[PDB]
């Protein structure tokens, strides 16, 4: 029950990745081959930060227009089960 640092840079549609729940947010799904999947990301992951900001405590619909805002890559600290 792990914790893993996972950079996703921005790709040609978004980060490839879809949320699910409120505080504390996880990942539903990862796209097949997307931004998200190659760089480590996986269902069932616990987002507990995204870049500088802890988000343990964020709703969904929150989480979403943050990741979206974000320049160029984000940066999550989630909780995994391993």
């Amino acid at each position: 029950m792990r914790y893993r640092q996972i950079t996703i840079p921005r790709g040609k549609d978004g980060f490839g990745f879809t949320i699910c729940c409120d505080s504390p947010v996880r990942v539903q799904a990862v796209d097949s081959g997307g931004p998200a999947e190659r760089a480590g990301l996986q269902q069932l992951d616990t987002v507990l930060q995204l870049n500088e900001r802890p988000v343990e405590h964020w709703k969904c619909v929150e989480l979403a227009h943050e990741i979206r805002s974000c320049p160029s890559e984000i940066i999550l600290l989630v909780w995994r089960m391993v």
